[PDB]
């Protein structure tokens, strides 16, 4: 038995437990039913603690720092509203496989089931959300629970854990003391030394080991293998490499895209075949599935989670457990292949031809966002510093996946599953906690940002230096995109009527910048990532502009809609004529 | 059978079902699974559409408007995040019986169960804080579930329900004619209901310090406080009522006795812990009422061991009837329509002179008092209230109150002058920091001709501060008010109390707010001197559209009196002026100063 906590209070052992699972932070917001938690951790020296405006703040800030340090996020809010505010950053967490450990206050187990003041079902709302969820019933029981819950989160698919804790339990004082993968591996190999057109669809998966990228990088090497990455996998892929196929999916480029439809084997390493990349499943990896029949490829699954594997389409080989560890014992069996003439001349045929275009600035016009993100690009890389780049929801995080060069893991951190519009303030700080030192940029839209803009005098009392961008094209670009395509440009309700940016990051405490003009454009970029503390720099870019390439409805990735500048033109006058000039 | 519908979409039926069900405004923010529903409802004139930041300023916004108009307030999100960031306003509005149909959008019901982009179980997550849910399978049973939600949200004890709406379904065209019934919106009972009004009636006749309790129950129905003021002059009750009830009596009538609870009055704690009949109307007897369950009224408790008193409840909902308390008579029912049908059966009183002298000695010796301004303090919260409750109510025109949480949210409760029905919207049960800005929005949209003013918390007008905008842009000239203690003043009161006055994490860094207004398009005003307060005020309330006005008042000022802890009712902590100054210098060096 141990009786080290003896004599403590819950909430004192909660403290201790912090330093035990080497918490360097937490993020919360205080209230009646956690305040026995909240007096024990008063002036606490084994962590910093970080104070949002809002519980939906606090929770996304983990998912930033999460993101960025590989250690799981700890969240610590109060019950009722505390807790029903943390539960669109879960769900976001749970999406995307994000370790964070939610701690909410809980009315007294006295007091539960009685309609008690600031009282919710915690653990029923965040069932669908959490990996796992429980609800302290006595002092004894938190060193477990907490022990539990940090393991559950960080373990498999790292996902959140919520714990529930009643105020009666936490100001309770402990009186007593308390207590086959290899040979799908072997066929593996041999199915890819058997491969005449292979590709690497890479995804999150590999970033969940420090080694990932670096056996990513060797495999692709040895082999002679392209690799694409999923939104999520931009980063543990060096897109400075002649082996880098980009970014795939409903938004990826055409050259990921038709590499996939055309492969004869598919290497799915750490991603989960979800619908923003398949694009018509039925019409998905046609080369693939030809090449199954014939027993000479197809699809090869690298997945921790036996639940995501034939959960979408069924696979030739399946490779359970960590996908770094399993790259690293099959490294050995792979043949160095000496080089892949026709596959890569047919791949970089597609490179010259289906590049990332957009319709540039020409005298007079707007600036446009694209331009705005290669050139953020370039002038943040040549400040030396590390970087690291969080996004709102929309097409400015589309076209930053895009433009952006991507060569170090763990330099993007994006809302993919769940997509939360507002995921960027919050996200950054929480990355910038994380990484001191790093240069942390938000690149976010104009309405994601207004979600949550109150973090911004968050930001400046945790003396976070972050960078806030806004690709101010003034509305919900994402949907009326969706709206010019699907709905004949029926614009209902996807313009909001926007604060004064600048004003308003003066009154937060912050640093204010816009640009109108594209002749200042590379001068404000400048002043913005070299000013010192935190700042924000708004961008009038221009309007109804869409992202391109798109694969959408039943098309499959192949039958994606291109950039066509005379077909853009047209777009523009058929609008302004179906709105009657106002877009 | 019904075909008038064959050949719409989904989202067209949505959009008719609207006008059918006397909806005229609708708050939302698009997304892609809910599209079809909005493509439908574009330049739609059957209702105005609100457009907030965030949608859980939708639904507060939804709150505040069904609290002002009694319509149920109509949401309209889209999937994933959309529905999640509804979950708060469903909860606080469970918890409040407010009326509220929430229609999310969902993925295709082929996708659900897939981890589709942007999918979530809203019907599991939302079971708990609805009093109702369901997903809709097809489009013939759109007009079917949505009438069936509307009933639900709007009967027995109102409350929120959730309708999820596929993406295929809405986008669906409807290819099958449907029932009829689905597209359009007992004597031993009855008998039942009336034996336990004789017998509440007989309880009445024999109680010789009665006091009427009432809830926000009586305010579900237009007639509620004319029929309650009714009782009280018969029968000569005086009446205490829940901060959800404030409003629904007279303030001004000499029968009145102020709130009751956790920091209500003395003289209304009192009465109901001497009363030998306690008469509960639409109320539940919640945790911030009662004080220690075990010390509530024992008065009655002794009249009902005698058989001459007690206490009767006029409760609406069975999960609600002894719930917390033994109660002697529960009448079933809507409560104003069963005080109209016992009316009869009570005895005219002449008077109750000994009640009301014991009453009016309470009322003399503990009025709300508080350390008021001296030369050079800094302004002081609880007067701000008393001076703005009479300029507001001296325009002349119909003043509703909204508030976040916290001090500024009980202040405004004890200092305010009630008087009309429906004028005070404040979160009580879930107690949601943030509710102020967008449930005054969502009022003001209710009743577009009233000065609506929002008595907000620093801290709590954080939370949801983006919605300023959405305010301009909607056309409401709310008046906003922060008391501004640069601190979470309710938290920072149990902390000085509780824990030594150790201060954690309870003092969150403001921006400037009268920048802040600017910036988002409405006119800032900040006062900090005591000679400017009456000029400020009413600068305030006279301005024509949106304005915030932060007052900078003083810290570490506890709301008195109060009841907490294993303290009775008539345990209460009073104002001490010495105390409060013995205890400022106790705090001052435990924090080292810093407060
Ligand atoms: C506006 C918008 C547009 C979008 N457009 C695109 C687009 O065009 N293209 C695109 O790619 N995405 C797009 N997305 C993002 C998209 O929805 C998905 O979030 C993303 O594709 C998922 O990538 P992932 O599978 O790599 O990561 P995850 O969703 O996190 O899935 C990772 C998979 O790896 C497995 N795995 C995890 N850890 C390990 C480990 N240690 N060892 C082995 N296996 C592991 C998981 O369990 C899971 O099956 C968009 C999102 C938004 C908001
Ligand atoms: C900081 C803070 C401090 C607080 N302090 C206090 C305090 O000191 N005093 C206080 O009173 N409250 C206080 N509260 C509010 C408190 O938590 C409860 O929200 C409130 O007391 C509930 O009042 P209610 O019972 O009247 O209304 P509700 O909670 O809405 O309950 C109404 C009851 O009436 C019934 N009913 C509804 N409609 C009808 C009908 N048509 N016919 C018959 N019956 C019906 C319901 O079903 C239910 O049982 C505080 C809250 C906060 C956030
Ligand atoms: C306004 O009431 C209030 N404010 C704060 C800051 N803390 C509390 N705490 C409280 O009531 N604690 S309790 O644990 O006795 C409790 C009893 C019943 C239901 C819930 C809770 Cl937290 N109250
Ligand atoms: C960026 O993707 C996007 N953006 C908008 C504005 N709408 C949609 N809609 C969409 O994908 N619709 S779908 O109904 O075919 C769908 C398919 C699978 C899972 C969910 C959804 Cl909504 N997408
Ligand atoms: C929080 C939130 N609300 C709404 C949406 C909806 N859809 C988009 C992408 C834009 S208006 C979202 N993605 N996130
Ligand atoms: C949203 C929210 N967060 C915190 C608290 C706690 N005092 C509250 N009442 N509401
Ligand atoms: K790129
Ligand atoms: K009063
Ligand atoms: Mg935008
Ligand atoms: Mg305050």
């Amino acid at each position: 038995m141990d009786t080290s906590f003896v004599g403590l209070t819950g909430g004192q052992i909660f403290n201790e437990m912090m330093s035990r699972q080497n918490v360097d932070t937490v993020f919360g917001y205080p209230g009646g039913a956690i305040l026995p938690v909240y007096d024990a951790i008063h002036n606490s020296d084994k962590f910093n603690f970080v104070l949002p405006k809002h519980e939906q703040g606090a929770g996304h800030m983990a998912e930033g720092y999460a993101r960025a340090s590989g250690k799981p996020g700890v969240v610590l809010v109060t019950s009722g509203p505390g807790a029903t505010n943390v539960v669109t950053p879960m769900a976001d967490a749970f999406a995307d496989g994000i370790p964070m450990v939610v701690f909410t206050g809980q009315v007294p187990t006295s007091a539960i089931g009685t309609d008690a003041f600031q009282e919710a079902d915690v653990v029923g709302i965040s069932r669908s959300c959490t990996k796992w969820n429980v609800m302290v019933k006595s002092v004894e029981e938190l060193p477990l629970r907490i022990n539990e819950a940090f393991e559950i989160a960080t373990s498999g698919r790292p996902g959140p854990v919520l714990v529930d804790l009643p105020k009666d339990v936490t100001a309770a004082i402990l009186r007593n003391p308390i207590p086959f993968v290899m040979q799908s591996i072997n066929k593996a190999a041999d199915l890819i030394n058997l491969a005449k057109k292979p590709v690497l669809y890479v995804g999150a998966g590999i970033l969940n080991h420090a080694d990932g990228p670096r056996l990513l990088k060797e495999l692709s090497d040895r082999a002679q293998i392209p690799v694409t990455t999923t939104l999520q996998g931009l980063g543990s892929f060096d897109q400075e490499d002649p082996k880098s196929l980009d970014m795939l999916g409903m938004h990826g480029c055409a050259t990921a895209n038709l590499a996939v439809q055309n492969a004869d084997l598919i290497i799915a390493v750490g991603a989960r075949f979800d619908d923003r990349v398949t694009g018509n499943i039925s019409k998905f990896a046609p080369e693939a599935r030809r090449a199954a029949a014939e027993g000479r490829g197809g699809i090869i699954h690298f997945e921790v989670s036996p639940k995501n594997i034939n959960k979408v389409v069924q696979t030739q080989i399946a490779v359970e457990g960590d996908a770094t560890t399993n790259l690293g014992k099959m490294m050995s069996k792979i043949f160095p292949v000496k080089e892949r003439s026709e596959w890569f001349a047919q791949i970089n045929k597609w490179k010259k031809e289906y590049p990332y275009a957009y319709m540039e600035e020409t005298p007079g016009s707007k600036i446009k966002p694209q331009t705005v993100i290669k050139k953020l690009s370039k002038v943040a890389n040549d400040t030396g510093r590390h970087v690291i780049v969080t996004t709102g929801v929309g097409q400015h995080q589309m076209w930053a996946a895009q433009h952006w060069t991507w060569r170090n893991p763990h330099t993007f951190i994006t809302s993919g599953g769940l997509g939360t519009m507002g995921y960027g303030l919050p996200a950054a700080i929480g990355a910038q906690v994380a990484k001191p030192e790093s240069l942390v940029i938000d690149i976010d839209g104009d309405a994601s940002f207004n979600m949550t803009l109150t973090e911004l005098s968050s930001a400046v009392q945790a003396g976070t230096p972050v960078k806030i961008l806004i690709l101010n094209n003034e509305e919900q670009g994402m949907v009326t995109q969706w709206q010019s395509l699907f709905y004949e440009h029926r614009y209902s309700h996807t313009h909001q009527l926007n604060p004064d940016f600048i004003k308003l990051a003066e009154a937060m405490g912050l640093k204010g910048l816009r640009v109108k003009k594209q002749e200042e454009l590379d001068a404000k970029l400048k002043e913005f990532v070299s000013t010192k503390g935190p700042v924000l720099l708004e961008v009038e870019v221009d309007k109804k502009v869409p992202v391109l390439p798109m694969v959408a409805g039943g098309s499959g990735l192949d039958e994606f809609i291109n950039f066509d500048p005379e077909v853009e033109r047209q777009q523009t006058e058929l609008r302004h004529k179906r709105t009657g000039g106002k877009h």
